[PDB]
């Protein structure tokens, strides 16, 4: 068995090996990637995603959200709170204001632990979900709008056409920033480029161990728990890397840098935080291996986690027999 112990894995493709992606995909998991729930992929240096930043300015934040947290350091819920619209030129001098800017740090390791110490006594505000772009169109290599589409894979194992669109979507971020732990939605993939700025830490729990991280949650928030039996689809619950280790929870971390990609595996749970000002450009998407997890995806039938048009179709094959209860969820 490759990987066993489930680390994460750093993978270089030359040019080549980047002309297509999903036979790398099947590669990275051929030597085990896939058991850590994360993997990172460093482009060959001949590629890029477009010429420039330099014109970004203007992208507009229709929805900034503030993350207000809830509970101790190293174990608490956050909820974002809606403010007014602002272009991507007008967030990045918010985030390098004395409010929120990165303070002064030695390396990673030393930002990591002021995030852990201080993260709940700050308010940071993210432009989150935005649908769109920033990979050049002539781009053709890794380019994340041009990913063969999730209904169609569907389609192509299980012979059923479906309805649905798969595009990608932009976050921009500021330090503290923070992802609480999910895995995607019905279990997919994701891939998340990390186009400028500054870096993105990410935790990462095995696939195989992933019941061990929902039964600790379970524990450590209860009121939420009774509300849900999947309420981490919410994805509003953080827990520190101390306190998994205290718990024995197997996991792992790395951090992200500017022009590398980060690929997140089916089931593979993950949280994380940006260091500063950065953009991130991520979507889903699935492979042959991804079906048989879709099929045994939990699911939010609250009324909290509330999804895109594309699920519906996800669900309806997938899982007939929670259709129903998941669709009265959503309506
Ligand atoms: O970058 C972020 O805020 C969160 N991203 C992801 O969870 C991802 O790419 O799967
Ligand atoms: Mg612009
Ligand atoms: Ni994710
Ligand atoms: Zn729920």
């Amino acid at each position: 068995a490759q990987n066993p112990n489930c680390n994460i894995m750093i993978f270089h493709p030359t040019k080549e090996e980047f002309n297509d992606f999903d036979k790398y995909i099947a590669y990275m998991e051929s030597q085990g990637a896939h058991r850590a729930g994360l993997a990172k992929i460093i482009p060959p240096k001949e590629w890029k995603a477009r010429e420039t930043y330099d014109n970004i300015s203007e992208i507009l934040i229709a929805t900034p959200l503030q993350q207000v947290a809830s509970g101790r350091a190293g174990v608490f819920t956050q909820y974002h709170k809606k403010k007014k619209a602002m272009t991507v030129g007008e967030y990045r001098h918010l985030a390098n204001s004395k409010k929120y800017q990165t303070p002064p740090h030695q390396n990673f390791e030393d930002l990591e632990r002021k995030y852990w110490k201080n993260r709940i006594y700050n308010s940071p505000i993210y432009g989150a979900d935005i649908s769109g772009s920033l990979f050049d169109e002539n781009t053709k290599q890794w380019n994340l709008g041009h990913l063969g589409t999730i209904q169609d894979l569907l389609e192509k194992e299980c012979g059923v056409v479906i309805e649905g669109v798969n595009t990608p979507y932009l976050y921009f971020g500021m330090w503290k920033t923070t992802f609480a732990w999910h895995t995607e939605d019905m279990d997919l993939y994701s891939i998340n480029y990390l186009h400028l700025g500054e870096p993105k830490t990410w935790y990462v729990v095995p696939p195989e161990h992933g019941q061990r991280l929902e039964r600790l949650a379970r524990e450590l928030f209860p009121g939420s728990s009774r509300g849900c039996g999947a309420f981490l689809r919410h994805k509003v619950a953080l827990i520190s890397p101390t306190v998994l280790k205290e718990n024995g929870i197997p996991f792992n971390r790395i951090t992200q840098e500017a022009g590398e990609f980060m690929v997140t595996f089916p089931y593979g749970y993950h949280a994380g935080f940006n260091h500063g000002f950065n953009c991130a450009e991520a979507i889903n998407f699935a492979t042959p291996r991804w079906i048989d997890y879709g099929k045994m995806a939990s699911q939010c039938s609250c009324g909290e986690a509330r999804v895109t048009f594309s699920m519906d179709a996800f669900v309806r094959i997938l899982q007939p027999e929670r259709y129903d209860l998941w669709k009265r969820g959503q309506d």
